[PDB]
């Protein structure tokens, strides 16, 4: 299936925020739209691949740079550094009105503003959640592998804990049980809150992945996990 792609600037918050797109060929009108939101790293190399992947499948994917404001994911080159001088510098609530943006954009370039869809992975993956309870335009969530629960501070003062009582879209999370920086329990405490909350959601845990295991670039990498996950994501946003 033919596609092209782009890069853009989104208007946003008075500023323009770089973006990758992907979308088919020959559209015969307004697409559905799936932003995709970031690992740590920013919009690498992988995640214009993973907005390409999906416009083969018929969608207009979008990925913002969110952290353009703060700083360059590219100058750091030790995860430690990355994650205390840049990533711990971007507010949550700077992010969701980013992917608001992004939104708003999209419905002027392409995109049916019915049919919003989100994806994320990793640092992304929370975001994921959190925008999940954000806009209520928003159809349908797939989280990979994001942070739970968590210490909070200033910049990222809830986690997906607690604002399951808040969603508004169906959340599909994809984790992986050798995860060491999402264990186990932490999944169990989210589905108490999705449970109390009568949340649409299911969290799917990959017995033989670890963290990032649909990062083919990586050694994180699980083929069979990351394949199975990826026709689950397109499975929960098929009627959408």
């Amino acid at each position: 299936n033919a596609i092209i792609a782009g890069e853009t600037s989104i208007p946003s918050q008075g500023e323009n925020m770089p973006a990758y797109h992907a979308r088919p060929k020959n559209a015969d009108g307004p697409l559905p739209i799936v932003i995709v939101v970031q690992e740590i790293f920013g919009v690498h190399e992988h995640i214009r691949d993973l907005c390409r992947r999906l416009a083969q499948e018929g969608y207009l994917a979008i990925a913002p740079e969110l952290y353009f404001r703060q700083g360059d994911p590219n100058e750091y080159h030790d995860i430690p550094t990355l994650f205390k001088e840049l990533v711990s510098k971007v507010p949550d609530a700077q992010v969701l009105a980013d992917l608001d943006h992004v939104a708003s954009w999209a419905a002027r370039h392409g995109g049916d503003a019915h049919r919003l869809l989100i994806t994320g992975f990793c640092w992304g993956g929370r975001i994921t959640w959190l925008y999940a309870a954000h806009n209520p335009q928003l159809k349908a969530a797939v989280a990979w592998y994001g942070k739970l629960v968590g210490e909070k501070s200033l910049n990222s003062p809830k986690h997906p804990v607690d604002i399951a009582v808040d969603l508004n879209a169906p959340v599909l999370g994809l984790y992986g049980a050798k995860d060491a920086s999402i264990p186990q329990d932490t999944v169990e405490t989210m589905r108490q809150a999705l449970r109390a909350a009568n949340a649409t959601a299911e969290i799917v845990v990959y017995p033989e992945a670890d963290h990032a295991f649909n990062a083919d670039y990586r050694a994180s990498y699980h083929e069979e996990s990351a394949k199975d996950g990826w026709q689950r994501m397109l499975a929960w946003f098929a009627q959408y």
